[PDB]
């Protein structure tokens, strides 16, 4: 059985905040050299968790898939009554699906993808849809450099045309900052190729979950310059991975899984076959480390101008970006730019979404 | 291979508040007959879900479970940080395990245990710790009478000894009241027989998610007058369902669990072989039918004095009730009763628990 990633889709916001304006609008360039960042993706209040990640798989779900999937699950961190059964009725999938939530920080999403992959074992001729959907949203906090918003979809299914997904997984909790995604790093990697017996060799590529992606070179540097074409293809897979990270921000929970697409569609050395190991993380803490092979064929499942689509978004001055970022509902909304959801009204109180 | 519910443990909190007190205060005993609840367990702000649910799997885990137990769960509805991370490190479990919660109202607990259940038989020397741990939480709301406290600890592995799962579980998701419950019910449970082509004649007892009893006996009553010992046992096995739940209120994702334990620690007709019916339903809406079989000798793992125990729970007044329910951190606090762990202090904003 080869059970993984088939598809992925990914959806952010439809405004950006560029870091150089904010960095003139509070006094601090050194979001530029420090973070390693150059601006976020802004969500007006009328596109949340819940349109971001209905707008995610919006992108790549077919009838096929909607009557095919009976788990939906939504990984964040951002109502009792879990995300994913809203997007479930948005979507149109098939009535008799589990949908539910799950959280752990910027970690959950991994989770999701192991009990999607378990289930899709188990019942092969199901799919399973995992949403990792987040708003990283702290005026003048030390988190205000790292805001983000945006979703990544994950269609899990056998024979998948991405990514096979590997039995071996390990991972570690730790009841507990830069020292701790660190440690935890170290620590799990190294359980990791003790278990398994595997080493830095056996990988074409390392993603790592990417609050930011200075936080990520620092964990891509703990790796054994003792390969001299592997140390420059690893360096060059790496900057390949944090490429959309660089405009979009911090996504938590989805953040590992757009570096592993801006991966995907930006490294010119990735083969079918080629294995990756993936970092996951989130604060608390817990981490995993799993790993991937690439598919045959899996570059038709990509898109090649994302880049050139990241650009669409509407830029913000601070003064608008504080104004919509930070509104709350008080309703109706005034209309936003949005994807193809949006939070329509709150008709007292139930959030109203629908197609725009 | 068989793969189960091992051992269950459960807590509630140390306080009861008894319904004709509310009756009184409120100038309303139409709680006894209406939602048919005689009492409730209600919390201090010192007995939180994490501490409850920790409670529940000190009651049952030993130290061979917690070398072996390599995922931990919380389903709540009740931080980012995932509950689990801090039950993890109370209980001492091995550090390499996945810690995290699962979301959807009074429904996580059971798609916890179904992925506990693939994860166990998919590395059978595995075990899993599943918590449904929830504070069901309203004063003159509509909703005060259906309060409540307290955590099912649930321990999966292979050859349990008390409950066998199968693998044939139907879920349905409907984005979306009695009229609900019972909406969900109908049509879950329809389909159920459809598929696996099973009939209400091959169950012993059918346990509901029990927010009150009354809406639990309305869900049972849509249970085929045409079989008469069955249709006499099932109906004492339905009120040995209850049992627990008229003591202690609504505790959410644990209510269909505090029910199978209510059930196999009063009914005096199950045995060995007999199979049992699970409805599992959460508000938004999400339900699931789900299956499983007693294994032989599981008796000698339930308690035979629970309700002697949960008599020893200290009576409120309702004022009192209304000051210790409701308090809200400013951190120290006052020394309350609590189980074997306790929300000591908050050191800035850190939640700091430990052992009592």
């Amino acid at each position: 059985m080869r059970i993984g990633i088939d598809k992925i889709g990914f959806t952010s916001s439809q405004y950006v905040l560029n870091m150089k304006d904010l960095a003139e609008a509070r006094g601090e360039q050194k979001f530029s050299k420090g973070l390693l960042l150059n601006a976020l993706s802004i969500a007006p209040i009328t596109d949340d968790v819940v349109t971001l990640a209905a707008g995610s798989a919006n992108e790549i779900l077919t009838a096929e898939d909607k009557e095919k999937i009976d788990m939906v699950i939504l990984a964040t961190e951002s109502d009792s009554k879990a995300g994913a059964v809203y997007v479930h009725s948005l979507l149109g999938i098939q009535p008799f699906a589990r949908s539910f939530e799950m959280k752990e920080a910027c970690y959950s999403a991994t989770a999701a993808l192991n009990y999607a992959k378990l289930h899709v074992e188990k019942h092969p001729d199901t799919r399973v849809l995992v949403l990792a959907s987040d708003i990283a949203k702290y005026i003048g906090t030390p988190g205000e450099s790292t805001q983000g918003a945006g979703s990544i979809a994950m269609l899990v299914k056998k024979d998948p045309r991405i990514l096979i997904l590997h039995d071996e997984t390990l991972a570690q909790t730790r009841d507990i900052s830069t020292k701790q995604y660190l440690d935890m790093l170290k620590t799990t990697w190294a359980e990791y190729q003790k278990r398994f017996d595997v080493s830095l060799t056996d990988f074409a590529a390392f993603c790592f979950h990417l609050p930011f992606p200075k936080l990520a070179l620092k964990g891509f540097n703990k790796i054994d310059k003792q390969p001299s074409d592997l140390q420059e293809k690893l360096k060059v897979n790496f900057e390949a991975s944090i490429l959309y990270s660089k405009q979009i921000g911090n996504i938590y929970t989805g953040s590992l899984f757009l570096g592993l697409l801006s991966l995907l569609e930006n490294s010119q050395n990735l083969v079918a076959g080629d294995k990756i190991a993936l970092f996951s993380y989130g604060s608390g803490a817990v981490a995993e480390i799993f790993t991937g092979t690439l598919v045959k064929g899996f570059k038709e499942q990509l898109q090649t101008n994302r880049l050139d689509k990241l650009k669409r978004r509407t830029p913000l001055s601070v003064e608008n970006y504080e104004k919509i970022f930070f509104e709350e509902a008080q309703a109706s909304f005034k209309e936003y730019q949005t994807g193809p959801f949006a939070l329509k009204e709150i008709l007292e109180h139930q959030r109203i979404y629908g197609k725009v």
